[PDB]
């Protein structure tokens, strides 16, 4: 047998999207690519769009994964799908409109990184939600401070925008499947508090070029001042930056972890991003 045109299962293939999205602009860019924010007809909810031109319907079925992937992490600190629509020859891909934005621009605008009490409520809810990743057999592959968005509420929403700064030792030293693929994440949440710590994160100040090499060779990097910073938080690190994938700690083990076990408020970030709010205009 052979198929054509399949009904995909969150996307509907028979209705404009101009029917219940508004178009209302550009949300800027990178090399990412084309988002824009929208406005929902009956509700005036807000959100981004992304568009993709795709020639075929076997580029089709390459791109619509990330739908099937968005609308299996439903959780309270990922992201949310609102819904997938493709009209003419264009994928609609839409999420919750996110106001806060991401922890690097907020960083950016401050001048300044993260306090301590920030850096934990971020740390605990990105691992509850890599926890949840990790549930479904999902692997993230480029955490970093940019995939991490903010509502207003105080609450993340983790991201994913598809050098290395990030990277895992063992991905660094690879040549080729493997039983630790999940523990990556784990290294790059480390690289990801210490970004959040210090603005940038470590060997930026070097040529690109001996990025991959200095990863491999260096021993797991430190807080630049570690007296400025809680032991839990070092301790942290410590056994969060592990080069070894096979004793590296899960994502519910570190749950455990002094460090962000006891954390049930999000108000410093609350705060944050209230700061952050109030720079916009002046
Ligand atoms: C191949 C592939 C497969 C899956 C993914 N993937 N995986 C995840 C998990 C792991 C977190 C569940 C999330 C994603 N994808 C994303 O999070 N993608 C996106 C990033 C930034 C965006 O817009 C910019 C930000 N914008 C403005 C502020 O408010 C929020 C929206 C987006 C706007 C509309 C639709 C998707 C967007 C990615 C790639």
């Amino acid at each position: 047998s052979m198929r054509k045109s399949r009904e995909y299962e969150h996307v509907r293939r028979d209705l404009d999207p101009n029917e219940v999205w508004e178009i209302v602009g550009e949300l800027g860019d990178g090399a990412f690519g084309k988002v824009y924010k929208a406005k929902n007809k009956e509700t005036g909810a807000l959100a981004a769009a992304k568009v993709i031109e795709t020639k075929s319907e076997e580029e089709l079925e390459d791109y619509i994964v990330e739908i099937e992937i968005l609308a299996t992490c439903d959780h309270p600190y990922i992201v949310k799908l609102l819904g997938a629509y493709y009209h003419d020859g264009k994928l609609w891909i839409m999420i919750e409109f996110c106001p806060g934005g991401a922890v690097d621009a907020i960083m950016l605008e401050l001048d300044r990184g993260l306090t301590e009490p920030q850096i934990q409520v971020v740390c605990r809810q990105m691992l509850e939600a890599l926890n949840f990743l990790h549930s479904k057999r999902i692997i993230h592959r480029d955490l970093k401070a940019g995939n991490v968005l903010m509502t207003l509420e105080g609450d993340i929403r983790l991201a994913d925008f598809g050098t290395p700064y990030w990277m895992a030792p063992e991905v660094v030293m690879c040549e080729t499947d493997t039983p630790y693929d999940y523990k990556a994440d784990i290294w790059s949440l480390g690289i990801t508090l210490i970004e959040m710590a210090q603005i940038e994160p470590p060997h930026h100040e070097l040529n690109p070029m001996r990025v991959l090499l200095k990863i491999a060779k260096s021993d797991p990097p430190t807080l630049l001042t570690p007296s400025k910073w809680s032991v839990e938080f070092r301790d942290f690190l410590a056994i969060a930056l592990d080069k070894n994938p096979e004793t590296r700690p899960s994502a519910a083990q570190l749950l455990e972890h002094p460090f962000v076990s006891s954390i049930t408020s999000n108000k410093a970030l609350r705060e944050l991003v209230a700061e952050a709010k109030a720079e916009v205009m002046e």
